[PDB]
């Protein structure tokens, strides 16, 4: 019962295990190869970033902000903005 | 400082009783029917009634079975009792929404 | 949005000033009468009037006062001021159930 992962606030499907690093902002951040249901919003920047090029990723349903893309490119998700449940 | 049961006022457990599962004590998680849930982890708890045999199906922690907590004075879906692990053995996940917090 | 006084439409407050407590701008409690309360915590609110001294007397927020927070209009009791802590220093912790969302 953890293998789907859905946007907390709204319920929105967002990744899979299947497709699966604490750090300190200037969060447990869990990677992904792929996603879905995400809006990425504004162009890429390397401030600060933890690995590659970040861009803010939204929730597409709700506008909650879960994490930010990579760019060869992946996700990395906020696992607190997450719920986990089964497939 | 003390959580009661939300539709009834039993006492349920406390705020020292908390306990943090693998870095928090609150899990959001959903189950196979689509309801989401703030679940909060506790150490202890009372005034449940626990209700069939453990189950290990769809459990959101790893390595527990759980068991369905109802108030033992309403009735009401408190959350589940979690057993068959280790570090710790059991623990409560109580749904955060269906409590009341208030003095001692 | 804006949330209004249920009993008589004063402008209260601003889900924009929604404001996560430990955690969650909704907390349910209960009083020491045993009254319970669904309350939602703002930063800010207008058109109340704050009834009495600031007491600390089992106060839900720890290092907060409480005075009671009726609507300035209409009389009707709305939720508590909370002032003494820091950061924030003041909030308010409304019922959401005496108030009305809807449309600025
Ligand atoms: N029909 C249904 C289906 C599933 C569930 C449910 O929550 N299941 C939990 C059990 C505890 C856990 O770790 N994971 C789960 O998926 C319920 C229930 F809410 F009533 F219990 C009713
Ligand atoms: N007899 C009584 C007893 C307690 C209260 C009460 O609400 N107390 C709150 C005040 C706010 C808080 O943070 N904690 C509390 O315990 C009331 C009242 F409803 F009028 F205000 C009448
Ligand atoms: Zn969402
Ligand atoms: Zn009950
Ligand atoms: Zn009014």
């Amino acid at each position: 019962g953890a293998s789907i992962f859905r946007c907390r606030q709204c319920g929105q499907t967002i990744s899979r295990r299947d497709w699966l690093h604490v750090v300190f902002n200037p969060f447990r951040v869990w990677c992904f190869s792929l996603a879905q249901g995400l809006r990425l919003i504004g162009a890429p920047s390397g401030e600060f970033s933890w690995f590659y090029d970040w861009t803010i990723a939204l929730c597409g349903q709700c506008g909650s902000h879960l994490g930010w893309h990579y760019e060869q490119t992946f996700f990395g998700l906020i696992k607190d903005r997450l719920a986990e449940g089964p497939a």
